[PDB]
């Protein structure tokens, strides 16, 4: 099927037998689609093995894919490796039984719901004030990773199960131990593997390999049992068991499988994407004063946030969005065509993957002025109406957006304001000036960020 889009008329770069173009994958998923996109323009296709994959760029056409025929036609996303019983999880799920997990699990999500879980996110604000104080009243750099990796993991764990542990200082503890474990290496020798050979994956499904290691999911699978076993609470685990006694229902076999994508989206973004904006800000001090003097403006001698403060920071949501839009680590969305289709004038044959190139459109200078720096003024509020939403795509669009985006933003923030508050950061030793992002198959420094951390 490598002759597909050569009978289409669309461009792309002529791809190998057997392995389509996953050789350029050579300097990441990132490069790969900058290039295509100055060679080809608007519309260009590649192979991710035999896979044809279609890389959309128009707004229009973004919006009818990811909108406009979300339901009828690019439904799902490309099928992943050996998943198991974690099939039944919502980013993975298809059509009508995708349909069914998103509406069961919508009322978790909501901003009423968000409300309640401030004052448990909030307590960890503290927490990783206190682990920041011990390195920097000693003077010691702090690699973010591990700090806030550490913040990130009290969060998921609280607001998921309620389970309350310093993971920074306990390390050992039998539920920080196996959700920190995890093969965490898409260009890796096994994803890379899996686009070659797809029809291998069927095999690790009889064989009982799963991508999550067993022991990790057994380990979860039990927990869980032993907190129904146990049912105020208004963490995550409570949300979807009251949402069992309460359009079909949640089994407890899908509630284990859905909680678990929590931990896993919540832990690794979360952290990376706040390392990603203390990288900005101490590169930027004249970013990271103003956002300074913002939350002291909105919270005065050190107030503690609450969700309605939070909303009220203007320039805190515009450095948010500016290290998301040069740092958008899903890098991309997909969509599968479930039909022969024609939208916006142009026709997509079935089975083919459409991909909107979130990395390539964020550092477009078609629609981004100086793409490459960082300029949180592009979203201040009068130059904010300026971007097309459809360009800038941090969390998906249409019904099938990152159904944690409010969440997300709140536990970040949170996270930024109690942290300013109190400190302050520069650059150290190893900062890395310019920032290398990992040639692999996901968004982050080549070398993990670290900085000098000064007590206010
Ligand atoms: C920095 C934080 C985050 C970013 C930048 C982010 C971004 C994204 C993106 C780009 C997608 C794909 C949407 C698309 O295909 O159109 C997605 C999907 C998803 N995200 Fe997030 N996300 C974040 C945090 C979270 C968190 C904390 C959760 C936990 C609840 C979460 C849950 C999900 C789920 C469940 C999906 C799949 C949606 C579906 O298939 O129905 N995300 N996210
Ligand atoms: C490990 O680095 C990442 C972790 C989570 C996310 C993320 C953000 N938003 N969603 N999300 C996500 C991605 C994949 C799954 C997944 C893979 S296999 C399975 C059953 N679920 C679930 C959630 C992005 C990067």
């Amino acid at each position: 099927s490598h002759g597909l889009f050569k009978k289409l008329g669309i461009p792309g770069p002529t791809p190998l037998p057997f392995l389509g173009n996953i050789l350029s994958y050579h300097k990441g998923f990132c490069m790969f689609d900058m290039e295509c996109h100055k060679k080809y323009g608007k519309v260009w296709g590649f192979y991710d093995g035999q896979q044809p994959v279609l890389a959309i760029t128009d707004p229009d056409m973004i919006k009818t894919v990811l909108v406009k025929e979300c339901y009828s036609v690019f439904t799902n996303r490309r099928p992943f490796g050996p998943v198991g019983f974690m099939k039944s999880a919502i980013s993975i799920a298809e059509d009508e039984e995708w349909k069914r997990l998103r509406s069961l699990l919508s009322p978790t999500f909501t901003s009423g719901k968000l409300k309640e879980m401030v004052p448990i996110i909030a307590q960890y604000g503290d927490v990783l004030v206190r682990n920041l104080r011990r390195e920097a009243e000693t003077g010691k750099p702090v690699t973010l990773k591990d700090v806030f990796g550490a913040y990130s993991m009290d969060v998921i764990t609280s607001t998921s199960f309620g389970v309350n542990i310093d993971s920074l200082n306990n390390p050992q503890d039998p539920f920080v131990e196996n959700t920190k474990k995890l093969l965490r290496f898409f260009l890796d020798p096994f994803f890379l593997s899996i686009t070659v050979f797809p029809f291998l994956i069927p095999i690790l499904e009889v064989l009982n390999i799963c991508v999550f290691p067993r022991e990790v999911t057994n380990f979860l699978r039990k927990s869980v049992k032993r907190m129904k076993e146990s049912r105020h609470r208004v963490d995550f685990l409570q949300l979807m068991i009251d949402s069992q006694n309460s359009h079909k229902a949640l089994s407890d076999l899908e509630l284990v499988a859905q909680s678990i994508i929590f931990i896993f989206a919540g832990y690794e973004t979360t952290s990376s994407v706040l390392s990603f904006i203390m990288y900005e800000l101490a590169t930027h001090p004249d970013v990271q004063q103003k956002l300074q003097e913002e939350i002291d403006a909105v919270l005065p001698n050190k107030a503690p946030p609450t969700y309605d403060t939070v909303l009220q920071m203007e320039y805190l949501d515009m450095v948010v969005n500016e290290t998301l839009r040069l740092f958008p680590i899903a890098m991309r969305l997909e969509r599968v065509c479930k039909k022969d289709v024609e939208i916006n004038g142009m026709f997509i044959p079935k089975g083919v993957v459409v991909m909107i190139p979130s990395y390539a459109l964020h550092r477009d200078p078609k629609y981004w002025t100086e793409p490459e720096k960082f300029l949180p003024e592009r979203f201040s509020k009068k130059n904010k109406d300026n971007i097309d939403p459809y360009i800038y795509t941090p969390f998906g669009s249409g019904p099938r957006n990152c159904i944690g985006m409010r969440f997300a933003l709140m536990n970040m923030k949170l996270a930024l304001i109690r942290v300013l508050q109190n400190f302050s950061f520069k650059p150290c030793k190893e900062t890395q000036i310019p920032l290398k992002l990992s040639l692999g198959g996901l968004l982050q420094p080549e070398k993990p960020v670290v900085l000098k951390v000064e007590s206010r």
